[PDB]
């Protein structure tokens, strides 16, 4: 497995739930990066050094994900809870010494990401999220164009062991294939294949398919229902924000991002880049861009 | 494999589109049943003994499944949209001389069944379908809710080879799990374990499973553009019509004689405690209301 941060550090990191692995570089204020499905922090690997000219960049993988420890879950999928998962983060943070900071996910990591701004807005500074619409806007999306698209919310929810048991025939294909059918491309060639061997190796294990699809039933009952309550209450999230998505990506399936967003949040700003899901990989340079300048300011 | 329906004869049917495996027995009023997934024609055993006592009965694995052929699919699925399997049903019937015969469907036959009395309704008497509700009717009501319960619609309409790919690891197990799944109370126990044999044979075919995957890209294109023409023009079926469900089943997720209203102008109803299948798992009264109904 090659090392795709030059000049980062590597780290584990403890917490009352597990160890949390991240590779640390740079200098400056703080910003967490938090991949999602099916990756690791190595899709962080062609911005990470661009942002850690600025900042001190810490590139963690989440609970449960990558190296990270897996910790015990139960029957409400309560560890893989985007509430918990955060709450898990902001202890590792702690650890370093950071109770403040700049925060950036994507897929699973972005809805972690915008869950912590709602529950703990002063851990935050800044908060990116690329390619995402909140968990209860999907869901409230969910007719027959967004379930065949988006058809792995309902399947990966399935109570265990179903998605576990199929997804165990031919775990490489699968995630070859749902990274491929992301991208502009409609292949491979987006990535390093590097960073596709990362993605592979930890895809197939079955211990680490299981946590993704605890991730995925929190996702359909848990997640959804905290954002429920939010959704309700009117919460916005106080914290400058920004929202990037892909012009061929999930978010912009069934709606319209930034207008989305401005209902979750008080001050927030987007921009589409051209890019399936995968922006930090498809779309490096715009990707790092937008995120320094953001970021920065 | 177990013969499960003793003194029943065996045709092999040709069409254009490819041969339809089918028992026969019985002698009255010709009465064709139609199956669907995951099953084959077997899954009648328990009430076409007591069908055949009053009628023809003719119990027919679909297009591309059990022994049936498997014509080549297309990039509209065609050969398994319920149209086309209708049309090919009808060329079926008429090489025994039916052109206006009795029917009920089950799952994927029940929704050829509406299809064919959407597009051919003069070649039917009757017609009764179970536990479904339309293909249109489901889409309609995809909500959270919906998605969560009855996955596999999305899951199995996926791109060729995804579902293909994830079913061929160890497909016994998946079979066995949705044949439980839908019963009243989850396991294996209303099905006879030769009928499961059966069940499980096919499935164990990549091509057979190939074709279930086409059938379900088909229900979630072409068949729900087909219903969607249908519901938007007010198209309702004019042959007397029977649906049947299980309390415990699929299409009641709605209240499924009052959807069925909007689609059929003269239709009874009546559910049956029971999970989906209901020829299986309540097979006296799904007997009963079948002989009740064709026999009027
Ligand atoms: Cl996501
Ligand atoms: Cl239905």
């Amino acid at each position: 497995l090659a090392d795709l941060f030059p000049g980062f550090g590597s780290e584990w990191i403890n917490t009352s739930s597990g160890r949390i692995f991240a590779r640390v570089g740079g200098d400056g204020p703080p910003l967490l990066l938090l991949h999602g499905f099916p990756q690791t922090h190595v899709m962080w690997h062609r911005v990470a050094p661009k942002l850690a000219e600025r900042f001190k960049v810490i590139v963690a993988d989440l609970p449960g994900y990558g190296w990270s420890d897996m910790p015990e879950s139960d029957e409400q999928h309560t560890p893989y809870t985007k509430r918990a998962m955060a709450k898990q983060l902001i202890e590792a943070m702690e650890q370093l010494g950071h109770v403040h900071f700049a925060l950036a996910g994507h897929n699973r990591g972005a809805r972690v990401s915008y869950r912590l701004a709602l529950d703990s807005p002063g851990r935050l500074s800044k908060l990116a999220v690329l390619d995402i619409l909140p968990t209860y806007e999907y869901w409230q999306r969910m007719n027959r164009a967004y379930a065949l698209k988006i058809y792995h919310w309902s399947f990966l929810a399935q109570p265990a062991p179903l998605p576990e048991n199929l997804l165990g025939g031919d775990p490489d294909f699968y995630v070859k294939a749902k990274l491929a059918s992301w991208t502009r491309a409609g292949d491979l060639s987006a990535f390093d294949p590097r960073a596709v061997e990362h993605y592979r190796i930890a895809f197939a294990d079955p211990m680490r398919r299981h946590v993704m699809c605890e991730d995925y039933r929190a996702g359909a009952y848990a997640d959804f229902e905290h954002d429920k309550i939010d959704v309700e209450a009117g919460n916005k999230i106080p914290v400058p924000m920004l929202a990037l998505w892909g012009a061929s990506g999930i978010a912009q399936s069934a709606a319209t991002p930034l207008d989305v967003w401005r209902k979750w949040a008080s001050d927030v700003q987007g921009a589409p880049i051209e890019s399936g899901h995968f922006l930090p990989e498809e779309a490096p340079d715009q990707t790092a861009e937008a995120l320094v300048r953001f970021f920065s300011a």
